[PDB]
């Protein structure tokens, strides 16, 4: 008849124990869910502890009906903020406990509580985030009988289309719990089939795939963001039986020996529409394994064709930029008849850029934000472009420094030149996370070395006494291969001063041989991809904006694939054609 | 570098604070350490998560 | 027996620390036992949510807050050429 009585009473789990509560509830007119007899901490209740300590739930929930509770504490919410909206219900299917499941349903538990507490949302710390549902909760937790029990209750069914405070699914939630881990990948694809399957038994009419959260993202775009590789590749490469044909992704139209042919779904992948997964995969995407995105078997032949289409568009724009280029060179070097019209190329080439560039990070600014390793290039184009229209503006309005602006942008110029080398193979070693770290060393040993070389420079100036410019030139010299050592007689500490110059070659002799060993185990220790993700990547980001069109004209965009009638339901397919010699259809005969 | 820099300055020692929560496993205190762990293929002290 | 010291004044698990053995000294570091030998433990589970699992260290002899800890016993005390694998052991790593 106590609060702690009664909790105390729960634990042990013997309802015998406990005998004359409701009579004690009417006396005082109280309800198990009012706030005296909750832990007040969190809203916990006695039903709560009583699942955790798993029979005296069903006399705890018998005792509810006698007494005039107006609100069933089967459907009591906790008040913390850390973990509010958990439920008794979430307590059964966490304790994998499916006998608990049953009785808890049968007797008016509601299926579609909420769990928005803090310690369910996506956050950095202590979290664990499974949609917002009982029915999410059974699913990242393989418990297939008690999705099938929520699924076909006659008591409350849970719908398959609730969605969480994010619009997120059931299937959203898979794609969120995703790790790429072994163990994790089969948990999130057998799942996702099952239910899909069960999805079409219970609800034909109901296309699960097309739901979107409120960031408008089906499971499929969701994967491709979050960078769930392994729900991803399922998910695009899926085909099933008889009675589950449209339900698949990949068919096969015709089979003749060992030559097949398979037809991919372009749904969602295609470019053809606007937040597809290729431009979500290419630019909506933070995840380090972005490269191997694109390796997968139907976008690795799309993208092919993309850029196998449109490479003369690619090389037009080299070949533009690589005659305007030399268009620059030549006025500069003459600057000092047709010259006039070469001074109006360059300022209508540089606001042409401008301009172009303009538009792109007016498209998209989180993207270089993001990655700016990806896209570097891009502010590069930028800055020429800028440099080039303002130092023909300097021209105009003379100041006589436009010319050192003008030589600046010819340098820079060249160097946006090799943007386009992409277009090739180039050997090399392809990797972005490899490259940071590359970049990030190169720039840190640079400073090393030029305060160093600030710091012997000074070091020779007192000692030997031009200024620290002339010294420290003289200095630099030596790594140019060009350093003069010799025994000044007419030095006070000439002796001195020629062993601390030999001190700074043995110095600077380690500092450059350790940065090519430094080099050289990034080499060793990486490993080559035979199919080259990182290079299709860069193929794949500049296909897509090329694809686009100049700002100054906008180019349709034609649908890639084939309207077939699948089977009625007809799907934009890819045609891919595989060989295979050891496995021994849509249509009729091969085409 | 960590152990000596929490030591403190020769001109200022620094007072060192214990790392851990004083828990009751049960009785017996111990000062433990929080290290959280994420495991998909496996399926306690405390009764609710915090 | 494991507050135990010699002349030198170590405990069983300072003593392997010092003398370099990283086996018995990952198995002392991270021992669990059942309900019998629940006491006899040094790595407890405070809660259990679904694949979320939290683990509590007994910080006794390791934390720096006492002088002659494990980690002044490890980094400076230690002469083993295999001192940087004892850093990386998971209670000492997040430590
Ligand atoms: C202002 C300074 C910055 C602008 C100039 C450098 C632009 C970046 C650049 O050129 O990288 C260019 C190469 O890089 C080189 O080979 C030379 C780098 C210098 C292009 O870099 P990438 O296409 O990412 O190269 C990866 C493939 N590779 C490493 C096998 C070549
Ligand atoms: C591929 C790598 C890792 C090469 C190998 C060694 C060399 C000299 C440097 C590396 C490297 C970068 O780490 C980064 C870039 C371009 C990134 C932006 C540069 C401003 C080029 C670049 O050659
Ligand atoms: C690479 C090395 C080792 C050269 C060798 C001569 C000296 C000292 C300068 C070094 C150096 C950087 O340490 C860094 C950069 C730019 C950083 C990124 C380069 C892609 C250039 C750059 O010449």
């Amino acid at each position: 008849f106590d609060r702690d009585r009664l909790f105390s009473v729960v634990s042990r789990g013997v309802p015998e124990e406990l005998t004359g509560l409701l009579e004690y509830l009417r006396w005082n007119s109280k309800y198990l869910t009012d706030s005296a007899y909750t832990e007040g901490s969190t809203g916990k209740t006695c039903l709560m502890k009583a699942v955790l300590n798993l029979a005296c739930i069903m006399p705890l929930l018998q005792i509810d009906k006698d007494s005039g509770n107006p609100k069933l504490l089967v459907n009591a919410q906790c008040t913390d903020e850390f973990y509010q909206g958990h439920s008794a219900l979430h307590i059964a299917i966490e304790k994998r406990s499916l006998q608990c499941v049953k009785l808890l349903v049968e007797n008016g538990a509601d299926v579609h509580l909420r769990a928005c507490g803090r310690f369910f949302q996506k956050h950095q710390g202590t979290c664990f985030y499974f949609g917002e549902l009982p029915l999410s909760l059974a699913a990242c937790t393989k418990q297939w009988d008690v999705v099938t029990y929520l699924l076909e209750n006659p008591h409350q069914p849970a719908s398959l289309e609730a969605t969480d405070s994010l619009g997120n699914t059931v299937l959203h939630a898979l794609v969120m719990i995703a790790d790429n881990s072994p163990e994790n990948s089969a948990l999130v694809i057998h799942m996702y089939d099952g239910l899909l399957q069960m999805g079409a038994r219970l609800c034909p009419t109901v296309q699960l795939e097309e739901i979107s959260n409120h960031q408008g993202l089906t499971p499929l775009k969701l994967a491709a963001k979050e960078g769930k590789i392994e729900i991803f590749r399922h998910i695009l490469q899926r085909e099933f039986s008889g009675p589950y044909q449209p339900l698949s992704r990949k068919f096969t139209e015709w089979c003749y020996g060992p030559v097949r042919v398979s037809l991919y779904d372009l749904s969602s992948v295609d470019s053809w529409e606007k937040n597809s997964v290729l431009e979500i995969i290419a630019f909506h995407c933070k995840s380090p394994n972005r490269h191997r995105m694109v390796v997968l078997e139907p976008l690795n032949k799309l993208l092919q064709e993309k850029w196998d289409r449109l490479v003369s568009r690619f090389f037009f724009n080299f070949a533009c930029y690589l005659v305007y280029m030399f268009i620059f060179t030549v006025v500069a070097y003459h600057q000092p008849s047709m010259l006039l019209l070469g001074h109006i190329l360059i300022l209508l080439g540089g606001i042409y850029l401008l301009l172009g560039q303009l538009w792109y990070f007016w498209r998209r600014r989180l993207f270089i934000w993001i990655s700016f390793m990806d896209s570097y290039f891009e502010i590069l184009f930028l800055l020429q472009a800028l440099l080039t229209v303002l130092s023909q503006v300097l021209r105009f309005m003379e100041t006589e420094w436009y010319l050192p602006l003008l030589v600046l942008s010819l340098v820079l110029g060249w160097l946006n030149l090799l943007y386009y080398t992409r277009g090739f193979q180039h050997t090399g070693i392809y990797s972005v996370m490899i490259q940071k770290v590359i970049l990030r060393d190169l720039l840190r040993f640079l400073l090393v070395y030029l305060v160093f070389l600030f710091g012997f420079a000074v070091a020779l100036v007192s000692l030997s006494r031009r200024s620290i410019l002339d010294a420290s030139l003289e200095l630099f010299k030596f790594t140019i291969g060009m350093g003069e050592l010799a025994f000044q007689e007419q030095l006070r500490f000439r002796g001195v001063v020629l062993l601390l110059l030999l001190a700074y070659v043995l110095l600077t002799y380690v500092l450059l041989l350790n940065m090519l060993i430094a080099l050289m185990s990034e080499t060793v220790n990486h490993v080559a991809d035979n199919s080259w993700s990182i290079w299709k990547l860069q193929k794949a980001i500049s296909v897509l904006e090329m694809e686009n069109g100049y700002w100054w004209c906008r180019r349709k965009k034609h649908r890639e694939g084939r309207l077939l009638k699948v089977g009625p339901d007809e799907r934009w397919c890819f045609r891919v054609e595989e060989v295979n010699w050891a496995a021994w259809t849509l249509s009729e005969d091969p085409s």
